[PDB]
């Protein structure tokens, strides 16, 4: 019996934080269930698309989501949910007309941040007179139509804007799933080579619909023509009853996004597995990643791109410095009124009057209900000291209708804006359009922004609201919120407890080492209110506004407006201080978990070409060394070679003129020439060199290098008792890829026997080695580290003691592991050593397998919550200690 669970998941680029909260009647945290930092591991075809399941509409393939009919129809069926009030009891639906209106507003411009209260001046009623409004908390955008606006692929985005409905769904199709129209990739190849290198980097909103286009199509223009909801125009044009309802997407169906869907399959499992050990949870919280999970090479790009917007704003607040002889703290008012006033040419945008620096008042145009304002630079402007006194708390439109003022009118405001020029070097003339664009519509506003709520900090990124819809269909019982990425770390900080977490590191650098500090996060996220939501969103606000005056922040102080809210959020900080106290407490425990997933199905994966080496020939007469043996171009070939009478096992072929082997029926004499692997110029000599990994294609070989599946640790019998491996190619378990792979045969004359080392060949065929068990890149090892105290690992343990838990790399050598310290993050070292960043970033700890195993490290594997696992009946992989 449990009363409450509260799930946490912490979305990140290359990880998901996943934290099990259970808390009594009143919300204090009683027990941490689970707390684990999950890192990732970086026509007869399609459509193989699920048809349409409305009756007669089966032999249509589903849409994708990021289909325009899928935008529009989405648009549509939130439009035909709302509800309008002219008496205090009833509330009728929109009509057509209106509801076309709507449609048409809110779709002029994708790019557009709008609020309902947008929607309820454009249909001329109040904000509160506008009912059924995840429940769209913000209106709907076509977000395809948004993405191919902001691409930075100048060429498509360019073909996009010059139109139509038509060729943008067939091009959108076009780039999702289906080629063909033959109008594309026309278009594509006439495209410039750097963007058609680009459009792989082009992520449009994932899913699949529901419905087919026809279906979609059907609906929408349905919808708009009458007054019904999707549930009624369904049951009117499909025949479909009350209880009819579509299937949603599981949580791991793929959009095929790498990170997206591991994260998906990661999410799904651990829902999974915790409903089925405590049962089903009350709330799953998400903090989606803003931004953001298109790729790792997306995120590299707003990581630059917030280094030279870091880099621009310190440049202005030093050409303030520089120009006022500014004293100390320079404001964000201080940086907008002073680009405002270039803007406006020195202009009150109200009025017109001269401005500058020492008259002019920065203005919010419209104000915002409750606690704070929308300071978002659109919403503000210099204005004279009179304007500003007179508009008081008053939306601009409002204010100028009566303020009887000359020269103060939404036409001559309005008017100003159009003159507006960029004025700066290399600016685009892009964000100065929104921003025009922008202002002129808060200039036309007759009323108030609407108050924060617990809905203001909800993410409304696509991926976040698909990854509502698809846990919220999973779990019908239960409530989902998936918050902005900004809200943890807000939280942490109001509560005060970004310092008590006894997590590896100080405090407090910009990222953090630890890679815990995920499941500290979800752990967070898990203990979020609706109430805290809008309570921490108002003092963001707050500060915002505080900092567009300049002078002393109060915001710290506010913890709600109410009596209600302010308990509410004391209570929540005790809570915190708990949820600090079982972290800590589980910590100690070492049962806050890092896990990963190892890889245990074979390359998919090696059929990608590369340049041919050339293989040198040997005239076989001549004799060969046993190195020169072991690199035969093929197994077949060394069979031959080793098959003879003659054959040394340290003196290889002598020379022969009368030898004759049979290599697949061809028959090969001392007068003819056998092919080797080499990697030496050919004038060299290729008599000592030993073998690598490599196997024959047309034209000469190709090294198979890094693709080993796995490596099978022997102990070879002494004596002297001497650990060995055998890293297996993955092109030695083709043949058996239907059977088990860890006890498929690799024959002496397999690659891999030929490249292990000669002692462990030779343990093998004498039977003299044993087997141990296997391990594969990814693996986790407990290492005792005591007796490491020489080299860079040594140096490494200086700084970080006691680092027990590492993970398998790569194989260094045929006899050397290459290991990383788990817990740690390269991307938290402040000016390491040499040891340390060698080991943690550049070559990682390199270590021979005797060395290691003498210490009898442990091979660490883990089930979906983190935890280890030591037997299992399903066959699964276990975990063993290396003896
Ligand atoms: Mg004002
Ligand atoms: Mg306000
Ligand atoms: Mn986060
Ligand atoms: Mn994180
Ligand atoms: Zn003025």
């Amino acid at each position: 019996s449990a009363h409450h669970l509260r799930v946490g998941i912490d979305v990140g680029t290359h990880s998901v934080g996943l934290a099990t909260l259970r808390v009594d009647d009143h919300g204090t945290p009683i027990e941490l269930l689970s707390a684990l930092s999950h890192i990732h591991d970086s026509g007869s075809a399609v459509s193989r698309v699920a048809p349409d399941p409305l009756p007669g509409q089966g032999s249509f393939r589903r849409a994708p989501k990021c289909d325009p009919e899928f935008q529009r129809f989405r648009i549509i069926s939130i439009v035909a949910n709302l509800r309008i009030s002219e008496t205090k009891g009833e509330n009728r639906p929109l009509t057509a007309d209106e509801r076309r209106h709507v449609v048409t507003f809110l779709t002029e411009d994708s790019q557009a941040d709008l609020t309902w209260v947008d929607v309820a001046e454009k249909l001329g009623v109040h904000r509160r007179d506008l009912r059924g409004t995840r429940s769209a908390a913000r209106p709907p955008i076509d977000a395809t139509d948004r993405i191919m606006r902001q691409t930075k692929i100048s060429s498509l985005k360019t073909w996009w804007e010059e139109a139509d409905s038509e060729q943008r769904g067939a091009m959108i199709r076009y780039l999702y799933e289906d080629p063909t129209d033959s109008e594309c990739a026309e278009i594509i190849a006439e495209l410039p080579e750097e963007d058609q290198a680009k459009l792989d980097s082009l992520h449009l909103p994932a899913g699949r619909a529901a419905y087919s286009r026809e279906s979609l199509t059907a609906l929408s223009d349905h919808m708009l023509a009458t007054t019904d909801d999707l549930h009624e125009a369904r049951k009117r044009l499909f025949g479909v009853d009350d209880s009819w309802a579509p299937p949603a997407e599981a949580i791991n169906a793929p959009v095929g996004n790498p990170s997206v869907d591991r994260t998906l399959k990661i999410v799904g499992r651990y829902l999974s597995a915790v409903e089925s050990m405590w049962g089903t949870p009350e709330v799953i919280h998400v903090e989606h990643v803003r931004d953001g999970f298109t790729s790792e090479r997306m995120a590299d790009e707003r990581d630059k791109a917030n280094r030279r917007r870091y880099n621009d704003n310190q440049e202005a607040m030093k050409k303030i410095q520089r120009d006022y002889g500014k004293e100390g703290y320079i404001s964000r008012g201080d940086i907008v009124r002073l680009d405002a006033l270039e803007l406006q040419g020195c202009a009150c945008l109200y009025c017109g009057t001269t401005i500058g620096y020492h008259t002019c008042q920065l203005d919010h145009i419209v104000p915002q209900a409750g606690p704070g304002s929308n300071n978002r630079r659109g919403n503000l402007v210099a204005v004279c000291e009179r304007c500003n006194r007179s508009k008081s708390n008053t939306p601009f439109a409002v204010w100028a209708q009566k303020c009887g003022i000359p020269h103060v009118g939404v036409k001559e405001a309005i008017g100003r804006v159009r003159g507006w020029r960029k004025q700066t070097p290399n600016t685009s003339s892009e964000d100065l359009t929104r921003l025009k664009k922008e202002v002129i519509a808060r200039l036309r506003r007759t009323q108030e922004d609407p108050e924060i709520d617990e809905r203001s900090m909800e993410s409304v990124a696509w991926m976040a609201n698909e990854l509502h819809h698809r846990i919220a269909a999973a779990y019908p019982e239960t409530t989902v919120m998936v918050y902005r990425g900004s809200i943890t770390a807000a939280a942490r900080k109001a509560a005060g407890i970004d310092s008590r977490i006894n997590l590896i590191g100080e405090k407090g650098r910009k990222d953090r080492i630890d890679r815990r500090h995920h499941a500290v996060d979800a752990s967070v996220v898990a203990l979020m209110e609706a109430s805290v939501a809008k309570t921490l969103a108002e003092r963001s606000s707050l500060r915002g506004e505080q900092r567009l005056t300049g002078k002393e922040q109060t915001w710290k102080q506010y913890t709600g407006s109410t009596v209600g809210a302010r308990e509410h959020f004391e209570m929540w900080r005790g809570h915190m201080l708990h949820l600090t106290e079982l972290f800590n407490e589980r910590l100690a425990e070492d049962k806050v978990y890092v896990t990963q997933n190892i890889r245990l199905r074979l390359s998919d994966g090696n059929a990608h070409t590369v340049n041919p080496s050339k293989l040198v020939s040997h005239r076989l007469g001549d004799g060969l060394t046993v190195q020169q043996i072991d690199r035969a171009c093929t197994p077949a070939l060394w069979c031959a070679l080793t098959r003879e009478k003659d054959f040394d096992e340290k003196n290889g072929l002598p020379a022969r003129e009368d030898r004759a082997i049979r290599v697949h029926g061809h028959e090969i004499k001392s007068s003819d020439y056998i092919q080797v692997f080499s990697k030496r110029k050919k004038t060299d000599s290729d008599r000592d060199e030993t073998p690598f990994g490599a196997i024959a294609v047309r034209g000469g070989f190709v090294e198979i290098g890094p693709s080993i599946h796995h490596a099978r640790i022997y102990r070879v019998e002494g004596k002297k008792p001497v650990y060995a491996m055998l890293r297996v190619f993955t092109h030695d378990l083709l043949s058996q890829r239907h059977g088990d792979l860890f006890s498929a045969v690799i024959p002496p004359q397999s690659i891999s026997m030929r490249c292990a080392e000669p002692k462990l060949r030779k343990a093998i065929t004498t039977g003299n080695a044993t087997y141990l068990g296997w391990v594969v890149v990814g693996d986790e090892l407990e290492i005792n580290v005591d007796s490491f105290t020489k080299y860079a690992i040594g140096r490494f343990l200086e700084d970080f003691p006691n680092t027990t838990r590492w993970r398998i790399c790569g194989y260094d050598t045929n006899s050397k592991l290459t290991l990383k310290p788990i817990v740690l993050a390269a991307e938290g070292l402040e000016n390491p050593s040499s040891a340390v960043n060698e080991i943690v970033e550049l070559k990682g700890w390199r270590v021979a397998i005797n060395v290691l195993t003498k210490v009898h490290p442990t091979v660490v594997r883990r089930d979906a919550l983190g935890r280890p696992r030591y037997s299992s009946r399903s066959n699964l992989p276990t975990s063993w200690t290396i003896e």
